[PDB]
């Protein structure tokens, strides 16, 4: 069971830049459509729930990348949860 | 016999942060396709509704849980209807 | 029936500082999500509507509460209702 | 046969202010349920569709409150069909 | 002859608010299959029907319930028929 | 003489959840094929009327586990013909 | 005698997710028009009722499996009948 | 046995960008109405399912065109269960 | 010799709304039992038959009434065939 | 033989504004049941099936108002279908 | 012996779409009372079924025109069993 | 077969300026509720998608309407697709 599976409840109602974490997985894992249909909810705390809603299909190389780009974003909510 | 199973009937038409009180619940007790079906009904008192359909299956863990999440999101409803 | 409950239709068409209103509640009666979602509407008159919509699980405390602040902010409206 | 009850083929294709006419008969003819079940339909002209699917329990104090909201609203429209 | 054995043929095509009538009786006068059975017609008209089928096994606590139930929601339809 | 074999002619006009009835005694008393057969009939009268066809061969045991279920299903009717 | 052969007046009245446990069995015990069949119902109680009545011709390979998908699909359901 | 009819139990729970394979099928395989008629579900899981239903009239041109599109749409997924 | 008794042939074949047509009549002229049989046909020319089969105990009144209720429901059909 | 009696099999297929083909019929020919019972198809093309199946009660007034509607809404199919 | 005559027990079991084929032939080889009798069954196989119960009255023009209408809106099927 | 018929999968994934070109073919082709309707999708490749359901009734006028206006607002996207 990976690290963001786990602790899903908790990331959903903290994460603030939510567009320049989803600048970094354009090219890679998310095709144009995926990233355009973000825009539709308006909050800051919905638009994340819709992202999970696609870890149905994410392998290694998807949520690895995934905890890559929230590590490089914010170097103290990933130790703050990694800690516990 | 329960608390929720004998107020039933008071709940589903109070019930407000419908999302809040749902996430906590994921992880544990229903799989993801329970957790989807909700978004069909669009209604604050239908969605409720439908949750309750599932009580068929719940056993003192699971109901344990739900009044458990019911008394952190909300500590002036569930204190209203313990008093009477 | 309380005061805030009978004359929903007159007040919902003109308070103006919806923001100052809505500050002063933060802490006791509502959680963060409801501050948050209220910024969806963006307009005077809806915003307030959506307020209205939580009075479903609003006890003597919330209501007598709210009907503080509206003192606190407008002594020129709320007498204007109450002489009537 | 009411006025309304006639003409209502007219009506539905070209009342505007919705929200503005739904709050007058808030604390009389109906209750909170099918207030706010009429939110479900995202659309102007359905709007007052689903509201007409109430006609089968109005009697007189209900059709003539409506007929007394709608000629408070527009004074054009009431008027522009009463003529014909 | 009770009240609803009578004018039977003029309510089921006047009730609109099916749900919260349905919902009271939850508790005490039918079990839980005749509770999920009513949702196989999906029309307002229809569903009562079914629920006027089950007659049959009703006395005076079931009637007097239902009666009460009636009385309790709509104020105007009880009040328009027992006029007559 | 037992309880059913008297009034026979008083259930069988009045008995809804004939479903049900006939599930608690599949284990003891029948087999499958008069479980099956029941479906040929089509109507909630006749039904029922068919299962007393079997009366010829029930013993104690049979009867009283007829009265048994009949009694757990509905607590109003076999009260209401258990007081004449 | 299976476990499923004799608790099976219990199953009929909690089993919930219909669809998800008919998936699994699809590729080796039955065919495609038994699985079509069962949309016939439209009931979660009546649906899973049609699946037993194909019990006449299920040998240990069929039955294991059905306890095989129940147990992966409900780890609390099949627990508590089993402690009994 | 083609590949898309032995992982089939596999698929049906993991295909999120429903509507954009949908789409290139339009124009050979399929008429309107099929592609009309899978509005109907409105959930991620159910609308794929359908699709299967009209797998009893595919030969290799159709499954093969199926395949093509499944390896356009995702080069993760496929790629995925092909491993194996 | 009635209007009804001649036509038989001619009704059948074109009456839509059985079930409209069929409630008018419960109070009176049929009893519960007779009114629960026509749900058996599903078909709209089948019920009206078995309606017809009962003429064999009709007086003045029960055939005034159903001439009544069918002149209430359609004023088009029946004065198309009196016109002949 | 009319105009809409001989080209039924082409209407069907392509009638796309259902409601407002629907609307101006209300008042005169079919009354509120029939008006009622259309919502449960939920399909563009089944819908204006459902109508055609009470052709069989219609005579020249209308059969010709149907036509009426349908060159009111569209003066280019009605048209397109008059030239051959 | 024609086509349709040899693979009957062929077709009945993966024909698709069954409205769309009986659509074609309403005007000129069955009259209204045998298509609306096919809506009984509910279920595709089955449908299919009853329309070869009809074979004993079909002359050349009949079984021509079914395989003309089968032809046009399968091009993939036709083909696929006149090959062997 | 027109132009926009076959290219039909090209174009509702890269036309932008959805407002200019609804504009210039809301006098003769569409009515004022067609207009409207497409208000409700909130995405720009889902409001196209809605525009192409109604090629239904479109003819060689209504067809040649739309490619003149859509090669008057972009001339570099018609011609691209024009080269292949």
């Amino acid at each position: 069971l990976h690290f963001v599976d786990q602790y899903r409840e908790q990331l959903i109602a903290r994460v603030t830049s939510v567009e320049v974490v989803l600048d970094k997985l354009h090219g890679q894992v998310l095709s144009q459509e995926q990233y355009e249909r973000v825009l539709a909810e308006n909050t800051r705390p919905s638009q994340m729930r819709k992202l999970f809603s696609l870890s149905q299909s994410w392998d290694r190389k998807c949520k690895d990348g995934l905890y890559q780009a929230l590590k490089e974003t914010h170097p103290h909510l990933i130790m703050e949860l990694w800690e516990k």
